[PDB]
RNA sequence: CGUGACUCU
RNA sequence: GUGACUCU
């Protein structure tokens, strides 16, 4: 299973992610979107419950800023939710998120928690 | 290289080759085999590249030549058909081991039966 | 990973 | 082999 953080690097011709310090430009985001859209991905942040999702889109907003309705609505930043619920401080908050599933449903995953499913 | 269920059964029931077993399985043999197969995932080989996966929940008491299930006919009416007969009409397949049982997969009352010979064990 | 629904049986 | 939920 290839980490999406390695994949972005190959698509955008980096050798290290610390070679992209800023948010992606619109150009880069589009290039990357063309390669990952419609791939299946599996999440890394729930032990062996590697839930798989189809990639619908890539977010325009880095994970740091991208928001979703949380009800307990107090629209939340994707990053925050991973500190809160998952005890996880993203290393790459500047990077966008993968939009997975029903677009309507605002399911957003940081790159650093996603592996592309190979398999057979 | 997924393992044929027809080989696995030879391992479980200590057959040399499957041609040993020219007769249906006794109840003893069936219980013995079910203990080892229940719960595994298998994939099918008879829909070309549509290699669907199911969870085994049981082994049939009847061979595929006699095992029946409720089939709704293209009328309204629903009648009973045998597994071997269905594999002939639907899949144009004529089973080599009709005297062997079927794997029952996912959920009892779904009456989903697959002949051994059409199934491989997935890792 | 697991369960169902699935193109089944 | 496809989609669904233990989500975000």
């Amino acid at each position: 299973a290839q980490p999406v953080i390695e994949f972005v690097c190959e698509v955008l011709d980096f050798k290290s992610i610390e070679e992209q310090q800023k948010p992606l430009t619109d150009s880069q985001r589009v290039k990357f979107t063309k390669e990952i859209k419609g791939l299946k991905v599996e999440i890394t942040h729930c032990g062996q419950m590697k839930r798989k999702y189809r990639v619908c889109n890539v977010t325009r907003r880095p994970a740091s800023h991208q928001t979703f309705p949380l009800q307990q609505t107090v629209e939340c930043t994707v990053a925050q939710y991973f500190k809160d619920r998952h005890k996880l401080v993203l290393r790459y908050p500047h990077l966008p998120c993968l939009q997975v599933g029903q677009e309507q449903k605002h399911t957003y995953l940081p790159l650093e928690v996603c592996n592309i499913v190979a398999g057979q």
